């Protein structure tokens, strides 16, 4: 009851969405099913099971972290985190379950059998799911049919209730040029009714793929690359994520800023400023092929090499105010500099 | 609290310069990156990635040996070299 | 007798006979502080688990404690050693059998050896190499100090001291030293600290992936970690090795030894990391020891002589004399 | 007369609760089936069998301790302990029963025969039945059976009027984080049957052993007041020693007792908490008395270093490589005049 009443009020949705941005479609489609699950009536014969489909640099584990962090206040206990790169061949699958009677490690027993025995209604994340051999996606089958695994020992673990994420990154070119075609000719509709006066009209930014896409093209993608058809099939959400808008790129800068920021100011209590045009720059230093990862690594290379290699100089006291400006020789082109401002609104720059 | 005033008597470039000549752009970079790690002021839940593409035998594993060595005083320990030529197969 | 402890306090005469580990020895010099001083829980024996690597000191530390506490050890010792108790049947050496059966009559080895000292200093050596079937045995030990024998006997040791050495842990505090080996150092008074909350988030995985019971580790008081040796400490070593083979001299034939400050580092560069304090040792008694007995042999040394250890421009042996004449041993 | 008046009186609830602190329902329960048994309104064919389960450290076996203080007033004489640990062997079966007619040590006999012979109407503890054999309990329940155990000489003993307590750390966890996500806060029925049930039954084996016990116990884990409730009961006990021993009187802040309970591990049980009381409080208190810096009669105060506080007060996320010290507790002899005096050695 008063769980309800702290679902109705916050739902997991905003908590995602204060912590990650962006990925609407996705955040609805997750916090749908999650919303489905906890009102009490979900089908416990079968469990849920999400496959993410995304490019390089998008969040897709940052939003199972955080939907693990809402569904367990233990990250550590609740959430089962399971790296599928290094299940790589077929006898790898030995260390899904366990090992057979009358060989080494059969005593010890496998590790998500016993740490779904621990927990389980465990959110397990399969973190590159597609670069596994097809063979362990094999075993997860009846894993994710049932919910039923057994054990070396012959121990059956119910996994009835458990939460299931696969992250992928197969169809994410086609993914992300699908998505920019639709943007360009959205963008070159709504310039058309720009120009011809058709403002009265909320345009809605959102844009959809379709289903046709999704049988057309990403389906045999995936039947190709996970080659058995009854994998895709007990999926029971498959998730996009798709790429990165301008206003989405200036608010992952600003997130970004807002934590080098934060962590300034919580840990030498030193306040900093940006300007529009610096953060005009920073979203230039975007690789489309990548996503906020390539953000998150210029960003110290544009910015917080410049902090640090002014902090053993001793010329950033403390309280100080520092404001991050484009250069002025560098307006033209592209630098950024450090600028201290005083209490009389005096400007001294860090050499 | 003295490795910050030691590194502001010898800075890392300086060693780095005086173990190898030559590629200073590389050298500022990586003394950058590293400045930042051991400043402190440095995300800590990501490692330092680092990638070198070069020439054969331009100085890249004499790069990071002396960059472990400024690092660690055992290099033996503090340090791990791994040859890719050998991992072919899966 | 608070008079005589107070004249000679343990922290005193165990820095007088072990070096370095200034936080172990004060925290077991707290415990025993604080079991002399009539003010600990008379139900509950003390249990130590001793956390370090290999040659620093921690069997030695244990020895010197039960020298300190009982005068003899043959009655106030009692050791046992965990490496004969690697399988689960191995259990029995500590009660008796039961009857009817094989050496029913001769009785537990520790039961009687409680019987015989009940305030006895028993020291569970290498706990690491114990099955952890033996460890539940010593789960009431620790819980109360009351043994059941074999044949319905029953021993109880509230008094007695229970110290535990083990291995477990030792590679990770070192790689935090190693740190502090990077920081203590270069924070130049000065001490290589581990950090409070190591001990309950990184530590207990590795305690609970080996012994596996909750209760085992609820139930020791104490947790002490050991450090490895730095520089100032092996410098410290190297000497205390020196003065033990000049002592030993001196007590035998009379012969004084000599080394400058600048011979121990050589000594220092002869030691390795993985090692321990025993490493130091059999270096010093092969380089410099193994000279001064093919000396012995071929009537080279008479005594009342006075020896200098001198670094070639080798460890050389070089007579002083009373006219400062530097004399070679040619050495066969 | 007088036991039916003092049973009005004085039920062992209250002594109980004088004694040990928290586990309210296992008190409660424990004390219900005594109170069955103390009016007569029991039957003897089956002898009442408890099997406590909880955490280490958590109150099961100075309960039992406690319920054989109450009862017996000897309990060297009148409460028989038996450590299931030692019987981890099939072959140690035969420390229960004696010797047959002839071997090596017969007229011995088994060690619990002589200890109910001495008294049937014994409480026995069991303490620690998770580390036996499981061969071992399969003998036991015949000791359920008719409550009778048959020696190697054919000494049979009736044990009607005894009270099996078998201790236990079988399925633990689950049942301390159940306690922990309901914060009376009592266990359900439903995480009773379908949780710990089977867990029992595949562990014992033996299903009818199940069969033979009367009440199954839960212990859960320490809330928060009653973990400072355990730290002034502590500083209680250690001031009451300093006062029939030296006549030290203590004062404990809150702020002690809310220092006290950051020092707590969960899995550890109270244990930890006493080693902590004990490494910190006791460990400078009787440092100052070594240096006779405690005179008789003195009156002294507790407090904390000003250092911690405000790193306590900011809850802030360390990094793994951060090194958290603790709060010291620092004496301070309080004096007439409203004045402080620390002590620093
Ligand atoms: N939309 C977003 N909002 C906030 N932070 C984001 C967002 N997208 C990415 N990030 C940040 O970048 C990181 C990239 O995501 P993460 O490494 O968790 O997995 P991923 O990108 O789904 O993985 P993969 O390499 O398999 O595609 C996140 O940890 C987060 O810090
Ligand atoms: N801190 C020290 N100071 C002086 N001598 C030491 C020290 N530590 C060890 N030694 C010497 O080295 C020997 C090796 O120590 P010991 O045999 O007690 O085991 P240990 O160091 O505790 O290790 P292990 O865990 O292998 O038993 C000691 O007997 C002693 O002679
Ligand atoms: N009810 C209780 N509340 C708080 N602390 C308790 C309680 N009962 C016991 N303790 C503490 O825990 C210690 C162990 O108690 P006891 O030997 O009776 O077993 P237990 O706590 O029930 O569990 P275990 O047998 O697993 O150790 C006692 O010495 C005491 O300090
Ligand atoms: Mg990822
Ligand atoms: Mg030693
Ligand atoms: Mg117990």
């Amino acid at each position: 009851k008063r769980e309800a009443e702290e679902r109705r009020r916050f739902p997991l949705e905003q908590r995602l969405k204060e912590h990650i941005i962006g990925q609407e479609s996705a955040i609805a489609t997750v916090g749908a099913a999650i919303r489905r699950k906890e009102n009490g009536w979900y089908d416990e014969e079968h469990p849920l099971v999400f496959l993410f489909l995304g490019s390089s640099g998008i969040g897709k584990t940052e939003l199972a972290k955080q939907t693990a962090k809402y569904m367990h206040k233990d990250a550590k206990k609740g959430f089962i985190r399971l790296d599928m790169s290094e299940f790589q061949e077929r006898h790898e699958v030995a260390k899904f379950i366990g090992s057979p009677p009358g060989y080494v490690g059969h005593e010890e027993g496998g590790q998500l059998t016993k740490k779904l025995k621990q927990c389980p209604n465990a959110v397990v994340l399969f973190d590159q799911v597609d670069k596994a051999h097809p063979d362990v996606l094999t075993i997860m089958l009846q894993l994710f049919d049932e919910g039923r695994l057994t054990d070396g020992k012959g121990k059956t673990i119910d996994c009835k209730d458990a939460i299931f994420i696969m992250t992928s990154n197969v169809a994410s070119d086609e993914i992300a040029q699908h998505a920019l075609q639709l943007r360009q000719e959205a963008l070159e509709m709504s310039r058309n009714r720009i120009a011809e006066n058709l403002g009265d009209v909320q345009i809605s930014d959102k844009i959809t793929i379709s289903k046709n896409f999704k049988e057309n093209v990403i389906r045999p993608i995936l039947k190709a690359h996970f080659r058995r058809d009854e994998f895709l099939g007990r999926i029971n959400e498959i998730v996009y994520f798709l790429p990165f808008c301008h206003s989405e790129l200036i608010q992952l800068v600003n997130k970004e800023l807002n934590f080098w920021a934060k962590r300034a100011k919580q840990r030498h209590n030193i306040t900093l400023l940006w300007d529009r045009e610096v953060a005009d720059v920073l979203v230039d230093g975007y690789n489309v092929h990548y996503g906020a990862r390539s953000i998150k690594h210029e960003v110290e290379r544009r910015v917080v090499n410049q902090l640090a290699a002014a902090y053993e100089q001793d010329l950033l006291p403390g309280g100080c105010t520092l404001r991050i400006t484009v250069e002025d020789s560098d307006k033209q082109l592209p630098k950024l500099r450090l600028e201290i401002i005083d209490k009389d609104s005096k400007t001294r720059r860090l050499d």
